Parts: C-alpha cells; sequence; structure tokens
DNA sequence: CATCTG
DNA sequence: CAGATG
C-alpha cells in the first residue's frame, strides 16, 4: 500500500502504455497482474531477483525493477513521458467519445490538438463532436450543491410523466459525497419487470420531458434502456450560466431494482465485502440479484426484494446507511 | 453490457 | 456483422 508504491505504479505507466499506444494488450496485461501481485506483498522488494520470485514476475520486469531500484528512474518511461506521439493519445483519449483506436487514427492523421480536432470536426462523429464542444464542462466535477438541484428536476418531471415511476440517484452522489462526477439515474416502473417483454416508451417518455423543459440538452446514445446524455441546470438570472453535464438513465424492470441500486451506489469495496459476505451467509450476489447458493457446488432462484433492506435482512447483515457504503 | 458506426 | 466507446 505503500511499501511497493513507486513499482505497483510505474508497473501500470508502463502497462497503461502498452495498451494505450502499442496495442500490446499482452504486455499490457502483464503489467498488471505484475503490479497487482506486487501490490498485495507484504515486504519491501528490495530487488529485482526478489521480486521475479513472484507469480507474475518475468524476467523483464525483474530488470525493470532492478533499474529502477538501483535510479530514481527508469529508460523507457522517460523515452515515453517526452515522446509526443504517446503525449497524443493520452489526450485526444480525454474526449468523450475518442477512445485509444480513434486516438491512433487521428494522430497518425495528424489531429494531435483540440485545435485538430475543432478544424476537423469532420473527422468527429456525434458523441465525439459533442465531447469536443463540452470538453472543458466535461471535466469540471459536479458539486453536491449543484446534484441535489439536478436531482429535484428530475424527480420532478418523472414524477409528473408517471405517478407511478420510480427514480433513484445513485452513483456517490448517494453515497454522500461532496462531488460527483455525472448524474446516474436508475429507473423503473412497475409495469417492466424481468418477464414482461418490453415497454420501451417507458424510458423515451421521460427522455422527452426532461428536454421538454430543456433540462437534458443533447443525446450522446439512445437505446431502449439506456440512455447517456448531457443536461443542464438553467441559468438563473443570467451572469452564470452552468456547466454542461453528463447524464445517465437507465430502465430496469421493478423485479430487479434494488439489486441495481445497491449495486451502484457502490462504492466497489462496500460491494465486494458484502458479495463476499452474502456468500458466507447462503448467497449470491449481482448487478440484478440475490440468489440461495446451493451446495451442489452452485445452484440459484431469484430471492425476492423490495428494497435494499430486504437485501441486507438476506445476508443477515446491518442496514447501512449509503452514507456508510464506504468500505 | 448496450449502443453506434460503417 | 465486428469493433469501438462508455
Ligand atoms: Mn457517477
Ligand atoms: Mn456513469
Ligand atoms: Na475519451
Ligand atoms: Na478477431
Amino acid at each position: 500500500e505503500t511499501l511497493n508504491g513507486g513499482i505497483t505504479d510505474m508497473l501500470t505507466e508502463l502497462a497503461n502504455f502498452e495498451k494505450n499506444v502499442s496495442q500490446a494488450i499482452h504486455k499490457y496485461n502483464a503489467y498488471r497482474k505484475a503490479a497487482s501481485v506486487i501490490a498485495k506483498y507484504p515486504h519491501k522488494i528490495k530487488s529485482g531477483a526478489e521480486a521475479k520470485k513472484l507469480p507474475g514476475v518475468g524476467t523483464k520486469i525483474a530488470e525493470k525493477i532492478d533499474e529502477f531500484l538501483a535510479t530514481g528512474k527508469l529508460r523507457k518511461l522517460e523515452k515515453i513521458r517526452q515522446d509526443d506521439t504517446s503525449s497524443s493519445i493520452n489526450f485526444l483519449t480525454r474526449v468523450s467519445g475518442i477512445g485509444p483506436s480513434a486516438a491512433r487514427k487521428f494522430v497518425d492523421e495528424g489531429i494531435k490538438t483540440l485545435e485538430d480536432l475543432r478544424k476537423n470536426e469532420d473527422k468527429l462523429n456525434h458523441h465525439q463532436r459533442i465531447g469536443l464542444k463540452y470538453f472543458g464542462d466535461f471535466e469540471k466535477r459536479i458539486p453536491r450543491e449543484e446534484m441535489l438541484q439536478m436531482q429535484d428536476i428530475v424527480l420532478n418531471e418523472v414524477k409528473k410523466v408517471d405517478s407511478e415511476y420510480i427514480a433513484t440517484v445513485c452513483g456517490s452522489f448517494r453515497r454522500g459525497a461532496e462531488s460527483s462526477g455525472d448524474m446516474d439515474v436508475l429507473l423503473t416502473h412497475p409495469s417492466f419487470t424481468s418477464e414482461s417483454t418490453k415497454q420501451p416508451k417507458l424510458l423515451h417518455q421521460v427522455v422527452e420531458q426532461l428536454q421538454k423543459v430543456h433540462f437534458i440538452t443533447d443525446t450522446l446514445s439512445k437505446g431502449e434502456t439506456k440512455f447517456m446524455g448531457v443536461c443542464q441546470l438553467p441559468s438563473k438570472n443570467d451572469e452564470k450560466e452552468y456547466p454542461h453535464r453528463r447524464i445517465d438513465i437507465r430502465l430496469i424492470p421493478k423485479d430487479q431494482y434494488y439489486c441495481g441500486v445497491l449495486y451502484f451506489t457502490g462504492s466497489d469495496i462496500f460491494n465486494k465485502n458484502m458479495r463476499a459476505h452474502a456468500l458466507e451467509k447462503g448467497f449470491t450476489i449481482n448487478e440484478y440479484t440475490i440468489r440461495p447458493l446451493g451446495v451442489t457446488g452452485v445452484a440459484g432462484e431469484p430471492l425476492p426484494v423490495d428494497s435494499e433492506k430486504d437485501i441486507f435482512d438476506y445476508i443477515q447483515w446491518k442496514y447501512r446507511e449509503p452514507k456508510d457504503r464506504s468500505e
């Protein structure tokens, strides 16, 4: 957690680069189990050899560790932090819609910067366009104070369309967090479930409304269950408009809301522990359901949940306020 | 994993 | 349809 820090870090820089610049998924994947195992490792790695001793630890990495250990740096790492081509990809990649794949093409075409991008707005697709248009707003975090307003709106509109809608703002916003990154909304309705054959309108009607009133400003992606968009709190008394915010909304069959709801709320760590325990208590949990574990090895059957209460209950656990879902 | 692009 | 982004 701090004993093998640098090493686990450099390994990361390294892994990262492989996958993003080169395509070295293998290699990339290599750095990772490695930093993963060095990470767990209880002592102070005093040398390569010592390391090598580990699983996932090859000669090549051992090598690298030596050099890093020996000297506060790694040549290779130094060559990559300079290299403008590598740099570009880590950059372009910052645009919503631009993955690495695309980061490469553009570079090979000479688009390396934001301007480059604007000038060639033709090569970018819709999402990519949007991402470009909101690059700034995009990277700005979401203050709770805004979150609450947002939430307030969303909830009032969903309600209006159907008193029967059930909406939840999961995410950290749900876990306490003073600021968030995007707004994740879980959606269900009684009339939608496991078996119930669809009802796309269920998601579309609200999406409309949100745009009706102008909260939703653009569409990133719009499926029958998931909507990726952009929204925005009405600029008040003109002088201070709000940044544009990433927003996602997803429909869920009523019969698997809370699992999801729990699930989305995290934290990852809270989950696992919950999952691990769930397992003890003779259960299995996932994004959609909790299931009574048979002994034969495994086994299932959807346990019935009517809240997050029902869940914990199952695992015979302490109902955790979302704040304490931390870890 | 669900949506888009081409 | 494979492949890419989130
Ligand atoms: Mn979030
Ligand atoms: Mn999200
Ligand atoms: Na991106
Ligand atoms: Na293939």
